[PDB]
Formats: C-alpha cells, structure tokens, sequence
C-alpha cells in the first residue's frame, strides 16, 4: 500500500538462479519457500507497513500440555519476531497451561476445549498459522510464509514421486486421489493464510470428513489426506519447503537444508 522507504541491499541477478539444487517456484507460479530465495528486510518492511498481525493456533489436549512451554518460548524467539503475534492455545486443562514471558505486542489467549466464534479471528488477526504443538522452533520463521493460502512440503515426501505419496487411495473416501494426480505431498502439521481462506479449508475438511463417517470410511492419514485433497483442488499461493517442519532424529540435516527452522520435539 504505502511506499516502502530507500533500501540498500544486494541488487538480484537476472542471469542468476537463487538456488540450482532445488524448485523455486510451483507450475501455478506460487513460490516455494527456501533459505537464499528471499530478502527477510524488504518482506519485513513491507508486511509492517501494514502493521500485520500474526494468529497462531495449537492444540494442547491431554498429555500434549506437556509442550507448550518449549513450543511458546521458542516461537518466542524465532515467530514473526518484530510483529503483532496473537497465540491461541486450545486445551482442555487451562490451568496447566504454563506461564511464558512474551516480548511486546505479543498475546496469548488460552480456549477451554471439549467444545467452545471463528468471527473473533476475522476481526483479531490478518493471517492464521495451524501448526502441532509437540514441536519447537530453531531458526527464523517469519512474514515469507505470509500469502493468501500455504501448504508445507512433508519431510519424508518431498524427493518422492507422486505415485509413492500416501494420500487416500480409496475412491470410496471423499479423500480420495488416483495414482496419476497429486502436485506434492503437504503435511498437516503446519498450514495457514488468510483467516477467510483457512477458514474455507477447515470447512471444506469439515465436511468432506462428516461424508465420509456417514459412509463408514476413515482416510488413511485422516486430516492429513483431507488437507492434501484440498490443496490439488485449489493451489496454495505459496509452498514452504521442509525448512519449515522437520524431523532431525529421522531424517538428520540433508545439505538441501540450510536452516531447520521448525521441528519434532523427541
Ligand atoms: O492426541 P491424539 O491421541 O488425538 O493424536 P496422536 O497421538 O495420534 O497424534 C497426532 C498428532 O497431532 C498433533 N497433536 C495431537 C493432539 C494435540 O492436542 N495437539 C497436537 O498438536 C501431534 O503432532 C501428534 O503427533
Ligand atoms: C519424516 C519421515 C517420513 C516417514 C515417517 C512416517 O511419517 C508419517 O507420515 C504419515 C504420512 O505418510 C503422517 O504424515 C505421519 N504424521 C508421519 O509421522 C509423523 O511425522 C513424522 C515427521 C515424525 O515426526 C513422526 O514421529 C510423526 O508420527
Ligand atoms: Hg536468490
Ligand atoms: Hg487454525
Ligand atoms: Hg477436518
Ligand atoms: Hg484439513
């Protein structure tokens, strides 16, 4: 909207590739998300000058409490650090929820769960990011992944073809995804957007999922395949790479990976 101001940095290379060991941007021409491809201080000021404002909603039911502490204080240091962030934890013990210290123009709502608007996000926050709460941040995680509609890249799929992705095969389940269709294999772990375009996936999975319990069917991977499912039909306007959820126990840090930005806790 607003002018950004004078900035000095490294003028890009036409006849330079950001990266030539990787995809960098989808057939749909939504870019894929990895270290060297973006300039943190240009998206910086640009999302600030429209003093955006960060939602991000965990689940913390039963013994999953237990990672609350170390997700908050990580997100802490490495979250959208230097813009408004709002957390929303859903739980079902409030009270075991643990007191973390938050930098400034940062908040927390805490919802009881087993039940108990989605009008409240339209109105507190611009973005919404869904991710599980058993994991921890170790680098930057910012404004880049900020679009209309993200998926990320699984960490165990990503070098796979289509056919070895475990999306629902059974033509039966609303799921449903044959052998010769499928982009990438998305995780559920960690999605977002817009609130309007989160809300409309949440709906859509919803009621693809009701279907199919009518139907007496359970997808594979449950949420997981839904998601997926959503994604082929209506294209992310970004992908992030597995930067962004990964698993260095399983999977140890692959040179592809300059920065392991989000991961399982063990
Ligand atoms: O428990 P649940 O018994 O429903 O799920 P589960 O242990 O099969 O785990 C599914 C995955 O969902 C995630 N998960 C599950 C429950 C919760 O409150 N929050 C959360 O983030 C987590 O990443 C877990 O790995
Ligand atoms: C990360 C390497 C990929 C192969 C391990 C199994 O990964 C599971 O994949 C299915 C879909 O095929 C679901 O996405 C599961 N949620 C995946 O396991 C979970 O996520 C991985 C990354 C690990 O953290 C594992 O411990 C989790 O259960
Ligand atoms: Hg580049
Ligand atoms: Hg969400
Ligand atoms: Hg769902
Ligand atoms: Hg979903």
């Amino acid at each position: 909207m607003v002018s950004l101001p004078r900035m000095v940095y490294p003028q890009p290379k036409v006849l330079t590739p950001c990266r030539k060991d990787v995809l960098v941007v989808t057939p749909w021409l939504a870019p894929i998300v990895w270290e060297g491809t973006f300039n943190i201080d240009i998206l910086n000021e640009q999302f600030r000058l429209q003093n955006t404002t960060i939602g991000l909603t965990v689940f913390a039911i039963k013994k999953y409490v237990a990672f609350l502490k170390l997700f908050l204080e990580t997100a802490e240091k490495h979250f959208m650090v230097g813009h408004r962030v709002h957390y929303y934890v859903f739980t079902d013990q409030p009270a075991a929820v643990p007191r973390v210290t938050l930098g400034t123009g940062r908040q927390l709502s805490v919802l009881e769960v087993r039940a108990y608007c989605e009008r409240r996000f339209l109105s507190e926050v611009d973005y919404l990011v869904c991710v599980d709460v058993d994991m921890e941040f170790r680098d930057h995680v910012g404004v880049e992944i900020l679009t209309p509609l993200f998926g990320t890249l699984h960490p165990g799929f990503y070098g796979s073809s289509r056919e070895a992705f475990t999306y629902e095969r059974r033509p039966q389940s609303q799921a449903y995804i044959p052998k010769d269709e499928g982009d990438f294999y998305y995780l559920g772990g960690f999605f977002g957007g817009s609130v309007q375009e989160v809300q409309r996936l949440t709906r859509a999975c919803h009621q693809a999922m009701m279907v199919d319990q009518a139907n007496g069917i359970e997808a594979v991977w449950h949420d997981e395949s839904h998601l997926n499912k959503y994604l082929l039909r209506h294209k992310p306007t970004k992908v992030l790479s597995p930067e962004y959820l990964w698993d260095q126990q399983l999977l140890g840090w692959p040179a592809v990976l300059r920065k392991l930005r989000f991961t399982a806790v063990p």
